[PDB]
């Protein structure tokens, strides 16, 4: 189980392209959060490692994830990041919410086909 760059990322690409094509779900994700510009400043208290979809695809993209579940962590990070951070039945948590069904659902054949 060895990987070449270019045929993970196109294996990987659709279930990213599923999560940024969920609309108005994905808009909070497409960025990363800037507590400065926010007036959050409690947010890098609580999250240490802030993760978004911009930033996975330019890792998806340039070849910083050498096996599968590398990206998958860092998809459940992003997840989880905003799950810890808002408020249940906020805006930002049910839009979590919706990304991760469909993550769910899109990661499973594609994890199988590859290993």
């Amino acid at each position: 189980k060895i990987f070449k760059p270019e045929e993970l990322r196109q294996a990987l690409m659709p279930t990213l392209e599923a999560l940024y094509r969920q609309d108005p779900e994905s808009l909070p994700f497409r960025q990363p959060v800037d507590p400065q510009l926010l007036g959050i400043p409690d947010y890098f208290d609580i999250v240490k490692n802030p993760m978004d979809l911009s930033t996975i695809k330019r890792k998806l993209d340039t070849g910083q994830y050498q096996e599968p579940w590398q990206y998958v962590d860092d998809v459940w990070l992003m997840f989880n990041n905003a799950w810890l951070y808002n408020r249940k039945t906020s805006r930002v948590y049910k839009f979590c919410s919706k990304l991760a069904e469909v993550f769910e659902q899109e990661i499973d054949p594609v994890m199988q086909s590859l290993g």
